[PDB]
This record gives structure tokens, sequence and C-alpha cells, in this order.
């Protein structure tokens, strides 16, 4: 049930790519008459050791989890050998969070924002409890499944931190926009929940602008603002953070603030912002 035969698996297009990987809609279609339910499918690009190792450790992680926000694990598709070739996920046809923003603006109230964000909140505390940093955690990367549902995907950079260790020392730089990362990943490429923690202030900000380019973080730097990444460390070490959004409630901007605390011990937990999003929402 959960093995998927390469000849059932229709190409229909594109959904979007990063980090050596690409995901495709395609339609699992074992009667061949087009009558199959459509899949989510990711697979990398091109065949690369160092990917692979990423990719199996991608599938065992988005495996184990089970939650109401996060994207749900079909299956696998099988290259040669014991080789994982193919991700089948399902398939969310409102897209990322991103977009769903940008094009239904005129119709989601801050209620609305409020209850996403309680729901991605309840996502990152559940990873979370299963020792997961998501190290990606953007509106770009979080899914519709429904008007009132939204669900975190993208575990393609996700890492289980070992039982006795908060943290994870990444080698060589990332290649997310900066705008995300929180200081001490900026710094010293040091990733744990508490870094995700100031990523979720990020999406916060995300949600409160509609992702609206025109005040997008990449906008709001160049107007605050040597290297670009040394230059927002330099900013965020002064105190600098982005400005509260048009008609942002104040609590919401006073909760991004906590988020983007510059020690990371000093953030919230997901755990103690959950109730907070949930107290704002009603
Ligand atoms: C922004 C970008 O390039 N991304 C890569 C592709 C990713 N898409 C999905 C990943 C995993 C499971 C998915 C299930 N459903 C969908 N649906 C969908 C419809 N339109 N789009 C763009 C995505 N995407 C998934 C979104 C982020
Ligand atoms: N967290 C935060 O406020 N980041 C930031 C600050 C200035 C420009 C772009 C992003």
């Amino acid at each position: 049930p959960t093995i998927f035969e390469e000849r059932h698996l229709k190409y229909i297009s594109q959904l979007g790519k990063g980090n050596f990987g690409s995901v495709e809609l395609c339609r699992y279609d074992p009667l061949g008459d087009n009558t199959g339910a459509l899949v989510a499918v990711k697979q990398l690009q091109h065949s690369g050791p160092d990917q692979q190792r990423d990719f199996q450790r991608e599938i065992q992680i988005l495996k184990a989890l089970h939650s109401d926000f996060i994207v749900k694990y079909r299956g696998v598709s099988y290259g040669p050998g014991r080789q994982s070739l193919r991700l089948v996920m399902e398939y969310l046809p409102s897209g990322c969070l991103r977009d769903f923003l940008q094009r239904h603006r005129a119709r989601l109230d801050a209620s609305r924002l409020l209850l996403y964000s309680s729901q991605i909140c309840k996502g990152m505390e559940y990873l979370g409890s299963r020792r997961c940093v998501h190290r990606d955690l953007a509106a770009r990367n979080i899914l519709v499944e429904s008007e009132a549902h939204v669900k975190i995907a993208d575990f393609g950079l996700a890492k289980l931190l070992p039982l006795d260790k908060d943290y994870y020392v990444v080698r060589e730089p990332g290649q997310s926009p900066i705008f995300w990362y929180a200081p001490e990943s900026l710094s010293d490429n040091i990733f744990s929940r508490q870094s995700d923690v100031w990523s979720f202030g990020v999406v916060l900000y995300e949600l409160f602008t509609y992702c609206d380019k025109s005040c997008s973080p990449s906008a709001e730097f160049l107007r605050m603002m040597v290297p670009a990444l040394s230059r927002l460390l330099e900013l965020l070490e002064e105190g600098q953070r982005l400005p509260a959004p048009p008609a942002c409630p104040a609590e919401v901007h006073e909760l991004m603030k906590l988020c983007w605390a510059p020690s990371p011990q000093d953030r919230p937990s997901f755990s103690a912002l959950g109730p907070q999003l949930d107290m704002l929402w009603s």
C-alpha cells in the first residue's frame, strides 16, 4: 500500500523545486484510464551520493511524522535494489501558503491568519517532540489543504537531534533566502528548534503582510542597509528587526519580537506560543 509501481505513476506537471530536488504532480493510475488519484512525487533532479543520503533521510523522517499539520507521506517508488527513487505524498491542489495569501488576501481576515499561525505552531510543537529541526520554515514551504487548514512540507533539510544534544552545526553555507535564518545560523551555522522559532517569527511576518513583495524581508533589508549576510548579522546584532506589518495587531508583532530574541535560550518554545496564538484567535 506504501509501495508505488513506477509504470503506474503518470507525469502531469512541475509543482516546484529546490535543494537538488523536484516535486511533480503525478496521477497514480493503475487502471491507465486517467481516473486514478493525484499525488505529489519528490525525486532528486539528478543523481548524487550526498543528495541520495539526504533524500533517504528525508523519506525516513517524513514516514515517521503523523500530524494533521504535516504533509502526509503515502509511500515510495524504488530504483535499483533498496535505492529510493521517489517519495510519494498527498497532493494539496491549493499549493503553498505564500501564493495562497497573495491571491486570497481580500478574503483572509486577522482571525484566519491567527488560525494558520496556530496550526503551523502545533505542527512545529509536534516536530520538536520528535527532536526534528525543520531548518527551512517559510510560507513557501507551508501548503494549504483547505480555506481553514495548512500543513508544513519540505523536509529536505530536516535533521533529527541526538538525545543528548539540542543543536547541530552545518559545515557549508545555507542556500535558502538569508532573511529567515537565526543570527547563530548566519554566524556559526548552528541550527536548533530555537532557530526554527526565529524562522516562525518571519512566517508570522509573512502571514500578516500576506507575503506582499513590497514589504518582504528582502525589500525591508535593502531599505534598512560589506557582504549582505554580514550586513544583516550586524543589523540584527544592533537589535534592528522587521517593522510591524500594515494593520498588524500589536500583540502579534510583540510575539514576532519574542521569536526574534537574540539568544536562542530566550526565545519562547512552540508549546508556549501555541496558547498565546489560540488566545488572540478567540
Ligand atoms: C516553492 C517551491 O518551489 N516548493 C517546492 C514544491 C512544494 N510542493 C509540495 C511538496 C510536497 C508535497 C506537496 C503536495 N501538494 C502540493 N501541491 C501544490 C500545488 N501547487 N503547488 C505549487 C504545490 N505541493 C507539494 C512547495 C514548495
Ligand atoms: N527577524 C528579523 O527581524 N529579520 C530581518 C531584519 C531586517 C531585514 C530583514 C530581516
